């Protein structure tokens, strides 16, 4: 499948050179696949996502998306015009209220969740849980992202934007999951993106096209829109049977487009996320 004037993170992740603007895909689409995006919440109703995104739990008085970068992530994962997979089953968890904030303890349950929840859901190809979100390290967090990875779900989180190495931060710093940088257009890492040996793949995350709330699109950046891209890469190479929760962040760098990054500080992985499709 070919999707012409795709947004420039879509084409980059089925390109083995920057600039181009076409996505090209398997058209299976992630179907019978599943990820939760667990963040602000999914605005469900966003003609985007076709009827499949749905909340499926919230700690705030409501589900609804009061933010957009939920949503935001949500449509770079699944939505039909802004989504790596875009045939996928999208399970929102509101750990954040809509300020994007969240007490860590809130974030471990709504992983937690995640780990039991995914036995209520029909996901035959597979379960990804796409983390959008941190702070400062937390011993506790990252065991509740080893955790969900452990129950057999691949668990993709963001690196931070702190521009310094991820060590410091939960839960990018725990290192059975899958922690994921940004790269821009030109193939720079993004300017703020995290860095350091507990990276494990790049994907695109400087000015990324996605939905917003009120029926809205918008262009944000940061490691944590550059983690959708890789959760929707998951959920894609999953259903097509290439790889299994386990093993689908090792996939992912082993199939990666190596070493195109530049500023890439010395120790850190130079791979970006590549679907691998020949059309």
């Amino acid at each position: 499948a070919a999707q012409t004037n795709a947004p420039w993170g879509l084409a980059r992740i089925s390109s083995t050179s920057p600039g181009t603007s076409t996505y090209y895909y398997d058209e299976s689409a992630g179907q019978g696949s599943c990820v939760y995006v667990i963040d602000t919440g999914i605005e469900a109703s966003h003609p985007e996502f076709e009827g499949r995104a749905q909340m499926v739990k919230t700690y705030y008085y409501s589900s609804r998306d009061g933010n957009g970068h939920g949503t935001h992530c949500a449509g770079t994962v699944g939505s039909r015009t802004y989504g790596v997979a875009k045939k996928t089953q999208l399970f929102g968890v509101k750990v954040l209220d809509d300020n994007g904030s969240g007490q860590y303890s809130t974030i471990i349950a709504g992983m937690d969740f995640v780990a039991s929840d995914k036995n209520n859901r029909n996901c035959p190809k597979g379960v990804v849980a796409s983390l959008s979100l941190g702070g400062g390290y937390s011993s506790s967090v990252n065991s509740a992202a080893a955790r969900l990875q452990s129950s057999g779900v691949m668990v993709a989180v963001a690196a931070g934007n702190n521009n310094a190495d991820a060590r410091n931060y939960s839960p990018a710093s725990e290192p059975s999951v899958c922690t994921v940088g940004a790269s821009d257009r030109y193939d720079r890492r993004s300017s703020f993106s995290n860095y350091g040996s507990v990276l494990d793949i790049f994907g695109p995350g400087t000015s990324i096209l996605s939905t917003w709330i009120g029926g809205s699109t918008r262009s944000i950046s940061g490691t944590s829109m550059a983690t959708p891209h890789v959760a929707g890469l998951a959920a894609y190479l999953m259903t097509l049977g290439k790889t299994t929760a386990a093993s689908a962040c090792r996939y992912i760098a082993d199939t990666a487009n190596k070493g195109d990054l530049s500023n890439i500080p010395f120790g850190t992985v130079n791979l970006l996320a590549y679907n691998n499709y020949q059309a």
